[PDB]
């Protein structure tokens, strides 16, 4: 298991932290909503929770990530739900698919 | 009409409050978006927007939902944007379907 | 190009920037994703980033747009990523497609 802490960041601006497959996929449209492992593991920096969101090239290649909470305390491995739209498409390992991006946690009164 | 202060969180540590469709419906992929009604309403906490997201687990089962943006003032019914992705998907009335994070809303100079 | 203060917002309560594309465009389902030009130009307001997302009346007429990030310090054209999910979809000049959603952009301590 790796944490988020080992993630990297592209460019001091990018709002997100690079996620990749660790496996090589194949994915075509008929096989609707596959989660891709990543080999990363919550939990997530106090007060924060994780939205992983696809990139931009990666969408435009025919790719759909769909866009997944990470939970505070989540522990276990965090997965990418992606869909090939259209076309097949081929994941190589190491491909960077989504991202993660880290938002504030608002408290609410909310019975849990 | 039923406040967003009703709804729960499903542990401490979640992001997102649980929203379940008031309706048992059935979508089919030919049919597109759908609106699926929750019997819950705006607004939200003050400086607050609310986010629509699906949860993991029904997204697997092929069930997109579409991300909605929640304006602060919005006082109408919170619906949830759905639809089946490659299957015929059925919703019973409440199975928690999508949820609702809150994010702060950032005030910018933009005209309105 | 214009910048990001020259997006209005539509009331007040607005969570979203509004973003219309520059072009009229056809979009089809078989033509997969498609990016749509603004003509609005990164960079944003220090600490934050973008996210696009699109508006419920839009994704309810089979336009899907897909949740793009925008890094803080993006100087190109924001541009919408959009899919026809069902059915042909037309996109007029001046048709605001999605909005503009600013967050706070969180510093960690990941390596750049
Ligand atoms: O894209 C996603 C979405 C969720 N999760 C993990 C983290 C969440 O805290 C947990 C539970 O998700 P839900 O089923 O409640 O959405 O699943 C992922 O790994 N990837
Ligand atoms: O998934 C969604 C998206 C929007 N709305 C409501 C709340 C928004 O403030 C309002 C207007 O949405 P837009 O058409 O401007 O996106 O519709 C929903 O109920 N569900
Ligand atoms: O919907 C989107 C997503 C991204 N971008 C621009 C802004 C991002 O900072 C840049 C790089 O995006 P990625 O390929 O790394 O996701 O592309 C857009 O214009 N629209």
């Amino acid at each position: 298991k790796q944490p988020i802490s080992k993630l990297t960041r592209a460019t001091p601006g990018s709002a997100g932290l690079d996620l990749c497959s660790t496996s090589h996929t194949v994915l075509t449209p008929e096989m609707g909503p596959q989660a891709l492992s990543t080999g990363i593991y919550g939990p997530l920096p106090p007060n924060t929770f994780g939205l992983i969101l696809g990139r931009s090239s990666i969408t435009m290649k025919g790719l759909q990530v769909y866009p997944g909470v990470i939970d505070n305390d989540y522990t276990g491995e965090i997965k990418i739900m992606a869909k090939a739209v259209n076309n097949i498409v081929t994941v190589s390992q190491g491909n960077r698919i989504a991202q993660l991006i880290l938002l504030p946690l608002i408290e609410t009164d909310n019975k849990v």
